[PDB]
């Protein structure tokens, strides 16, 4: 299997949710973005894998549920079967890493992408190994009610530009926004 990474949009109050929705109006080209670098694959006859919680499975539109082109995993430890549209079903972080190894996804997975939320981002950050985030920093502060956790910048370096990542300020619907990738490896 390929690269770990996180992937994220955050406020500047560190914000990521409000009620199941993003707290900032829609960014169209923000989204293509995610799109774009969750889905693109490194390798051939490979899909990426995306992973999330239970939550941020039930914040996609019902319609639009499986993200497109990835292989979708939820994590709970609640449900006891995928939901309606997904692909697999983990009880935890570790376990989705591992089944990540199984003869059924171990050929068919290139890079892994963690989604959110909250507890799936920090726990990601705080295991060991080389590990990427890929940040938008929404430049405004929106009412939040679920954050990005703390990125302790003694282990992630901020790199200087990121091929496919533009480096420039964005700005959709007058809010004002730029792309980062943060890289570790402990
Ligand atoms: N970049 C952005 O701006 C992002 C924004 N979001 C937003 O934040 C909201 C959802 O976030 P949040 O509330 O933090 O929820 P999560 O998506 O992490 O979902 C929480 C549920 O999933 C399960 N879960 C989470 N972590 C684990 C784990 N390690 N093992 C097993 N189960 C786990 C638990 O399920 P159970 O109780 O069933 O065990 C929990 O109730 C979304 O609705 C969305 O609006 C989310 C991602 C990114
Ligand atoms: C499975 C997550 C699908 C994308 C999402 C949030 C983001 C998670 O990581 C992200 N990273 C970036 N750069 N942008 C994002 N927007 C998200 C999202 C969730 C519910 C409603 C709308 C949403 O975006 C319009």
């Amino acid at each position: 299997v390929g690269s770990l990474n996180c992937i994220v949009a955050v406020s500047q109050n560190m914000g990521i949710g409000k009620n199941g929705d993003l707290p900032w109006p829609p960014l169209r080209n923000e989204f293509r973005y995610f799109q774009r670098m969750t889905t693109t694959s490194s390798v051939e006859g490979k899909q990426n894998l995306v992973i999330m919680g239970k939550k941020t499975w039930f914040s996609i539109p019902e319609k639009n549920r499986p993200l497109k082109g990835r292989i979708n995993l939820v994590l709970s430890r609640e449900l006891k079967e995928p939901p309606q549209g997904a692909h697999f079903l983990s009880r935890s972080l570790d376990d989705a890493l591992k089944l990540t190894e199984q003869p059924e996804l171990a050929n068919k997975v290139d890079m892994v992408w963690i989604v959110g939320g909250s507890s799936v981002y920090k726990e990601a950050m705080n295991h060991p190994g080389h590990l990427k985030l890929f940040v938008t920093r929404i430049m405004q502060d929106f009412e939040s009610d679920t954050f990005f956790p703390e990125i302790d910048l003694e282990k992630y370096k901020l790199l200087p530009e990121y091929p496919g990542v533009l480096s420039d300020v964005q700005e959709e619907k007058g809010i004002k926004y730029k792309f980062e990738v943060y890289e570790k490896n402990d």
